[PDB]
């Protein structure tokens, strides 16, 4: 039938909330002070980067921190990570949910470990998308949503 879809902008932007952490404190993590160090830029524009839904912070004891795995080895977002963030922002899912699939090493998942050579069945898909095997939590992002 002809019936274009009034859906050509996606709403990749909103407000992103922050709560439960689901990275263990044991996990390496950035901070407000720390991502402004690491980007050279102000807490503020750290906080616009939030807003606009390329990056996801979690609360811990009251102190707000971001993954460090949200960011690759270059210290540069994930490029497909504000992409996963637009269609979970689209389905609803808050930031704890977020990091809840992607934080959870999945069995049916095999990929090689992020600097590594070698293979790991059951990993995080967090390692995946570090390692541009991205598309794998794409697909999972998908899944949870639509």
């Amino acid at each position: 039938m002809p019936g274009r879809a009034p859906g050509s902008t996606l709403a990749r932007v909103g407000s992103i909330p922050a709560g439960d952490d689901v990275l263990d404190p044991d996990e390496p993590t950035y901070d407000l002070p720390r991502v402004a160090e690491l980007l050279g830029v102000p807490v503020s524009k750290v906080a616009q980067q939030l807003r606009e839904g390329h990056l996801v912070a979690v609360r811990r004891a009251g102190g707000v921190v971001i993954p460090q795995v949200f960011f690759t080895n270059s210290g540069q977002v994930v490029k497909s990570l504000p992409g996963l963030l637009t269609i979970l922002h689209d389905g609803g899912y808050r930031d704890t949910e977020i990091m809840r699939w992607l934080f959870t090493p999945d069995p049916s998942l095999t990929i090689t470990r992020d600097g590594s050579r070698d293979a790991v069945s059951n990993a995080r898909p967090v390692d995946a998308l570090h390692a541009h095997q991205a598309r794998e939590v794409v697909r999972r992002a998908q899944a949870m949503a639509y």
